[PDB]
DNA sequence: TCTTTCTATTATGGTCATGCTATGGTACATACATTCACAAATGTATGTAAACGTAACCTCTGTAAAGTCATTAACCTATGGCACGAAAAACCAA
């Protein structure tokens, strides 16, 4: 029920990170994986909304996806 | 029960070959260990001497086979002597 009601937050934050690094369906899938990893470690006693906490995780997912291959060769993340 | 009016892939050649190469960006903070790069020591390594033996190797005397030259006598041009066969003189028959 969480993922079927928050796929659209993922696509809304994922359609602004499509700067021609790779085809964007992999970015949609990695955003869904980041949504899963943000739901798996979500707290209730904080009192804040879930989007601000999930934004950092989904940007980390999109960052590691765009820095995973990024070329035909392998370049590390720090480089 | 049956033929037209629409919704999508194949198709047509290459030989003679051309120049100058990239195009926009979008976070950091601990982390623990694999890997490159030098100290220092081992170990087998290479290159310098020294001893024995025969690869031998020329030197010299003795045994052996091959060109030649002492004999001695076999044949062979000579000499003397005696048959021999031709050539001319003689005499007889018709």
């Amino acid at each position: 029920e969480m993922v079927e009601a928050n796929l659209r937050l993922v696509i809304s934050i994922a359609k602004k990170y499509t700067n021609r690094g790779l085809q964007f369906l992999d970015l949609i899938q990695e955003g869904n994986i980041g949504l899963m990893k943000a739901v798996d470690k979500f707290e209730y006693r904080r009192g804040y909304k879930f989007s601000t906490y999930a934004t950092w995780w989904i940007r980390q997912a999109i960052t590691r996806s765009i820095a995973d291959q990024a070329r035909t060769i392998r370049i590390p993340v720090h480089m």
